[PDB]
């Protein structure tokens, strides 16, 4: 007689918290969605094995349109869990699902898990210096999203870093790479011409955070735009003005050009 | 030859990930630091019991001054773990420790865990709308730091939310409460008169994130400044203009007054 929103973490089934695992193991029914993000290091089977329960996977439509018809009814007389990649309430609209739970008379609890939003700390960039975030969405038809460009501009002007979540089309198995994101940004630049994103812009790419050997790379767009960062998921970051210690880390750990060590105070 | 940076998560001994626990159990030596923050819902003893390894606690000086003399030597010929509250490398000073490892010829890997930086998603506020973050420091003597006030001003005027980490005297285990933080901000306002923080400002308090029963409250300073939010730790957020969905969550889940639907959206 309760609904748990449990995050599964960044990369594989072991990124779930012990708390989340112990609770999931005792739930009567377990649901999950895998369209908000990509866990490149595991499979449904491995997750099912770990929690020792059958997992019913829901599609975006099942959730957004029928969460209260598929999940909530069972949570009224059973302990139910709803699993999601990363943290269930980060860069998703799942928070609203707690309201549906309330109105249906179902108490809900949230169990957090490692999120890419904080995992970016592994790039060596100070977390507090990250400003507003944005998502680079695939253009479709005659529609070419550009809001993310303005976010970079606004943050950069304040000396803040910009985290760019990359698009995902789970049902089509399409995961935007940092390369594709850079290509899109260069096109927006040509259009708006704000000097925000060019071949000389310093960027940082983090691929498969959560794995033991994620790809962490820093350098100029002109040099990284055609580099292989390995399998998805990928995230792209456009740093603002760097502290010397941030630059040192990018050079030593992310292989950035040693010239960035010479910051322009 | 290997050093593992392992996050302990948000609140108690079960907030570590399954991955972190299993790796920690297999390490020859386990170190930990509790100066960047504390784990309020557990004890060193309960953490040791779960990991089944003796844990050597390091002070800020041990790490900042002697990390390469205390931890790295053992990591040269053994598998060593370095536990930290939250997500490793969110704390600004942690990143450079990976450079020390490199310099010492020691491999290092990061095992993530939930961080309050991403856990604030439980407030219903969209993660992408959070801007620069800041820490409210206790004033003392003739020193009255106020940079955090400016951070709120710059975020808010851009329509962004501001995450305020509250001061903590780790060694002394003393936590700044959201109440104390509100009183401080009102004092700074009286001095700067920027119209940034007043009795009419809408704030959100998140207490004991990670716990199954965190306190999540939203309302105007005039009404929350003397409210009891429960045991530490406390986090204070000053949201910017709200999306209606954010507001409805604050009302339905955080007990915010209906007034926010018309005044703060
Ligand atoms: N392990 C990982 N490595 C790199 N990027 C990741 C990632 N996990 C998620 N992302 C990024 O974030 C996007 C999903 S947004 C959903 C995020 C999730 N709730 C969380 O807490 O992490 C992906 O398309 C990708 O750009």
């Amino acid at each position: 007689m309760v609904l748990y929103f449990i995050g599964l973490g960044l990369y594989d089934e072991r990124d779930i918290t012990v708390k989340g695992l112990e609770i999931a193991k005792k739930c009567d029914y377990v649901f999950a969605e895998f369209y908000t993000s990509l866990m490149a290091g595991t499979t449904l089977g491995r997750i099912q094995k770990l929690i020792g329960k059958h997992i019913r996977v829901l599609s975006r439509e099942d959730v957004e349109l029928n969460f209260e018809n598929i999940v909530l009814p069972l949570a009224k007389e059973n302990d139910v869990a709803f699993l999601t990649p990363g943290d269930p309430l980060v860069a998703t609209t799942h928070a609203e699902l707690r309201i549906r739970a309330k109105r249906a008379g179902v108490e809900s609890y949230v169990i957090h898990a490692p999120s890419i939003y904080s995992a970016v700390g592994i790039t060596g960039l100070h977390i507090y210096k990250f400003g507003k975030s944005a998502t680079v969405a695939y253009p479709e038809g005659n529609w070419f999203p550009t809001s993310y460009y303005d976010v970079i501009k606004e943050n950069a002007e304040r000396g803040l870093h910009t985290l760019l979540f990359l698009d995902i089309k789970a049902e089509k198995r399409m995961y935007m790479t940092a390369n594709e994101a850079m290509e899109l940004l260069l096109k927006v630049e040509d259009m708006k011409k704000g000097g925000v994103f060019t071949d000389d812009t310093l960027v940082v790419v983090l691929a498969r955070a959560g794995s033991l050997n994620p790809t962490i790379r820093a350098g100029y767009v002109k040099d990284l735009i055609r580099e292989d960062f390995g399998d998805p998921p990928h995230i792209l970051i456009v740093p603002g003005k760097l502290h010397i210690v941030e630059a040192e880390y990018l050079v030593e750990i992310a292989g950035a050009p040693r010239e960035i060590l010479r910051v322009n105070v």
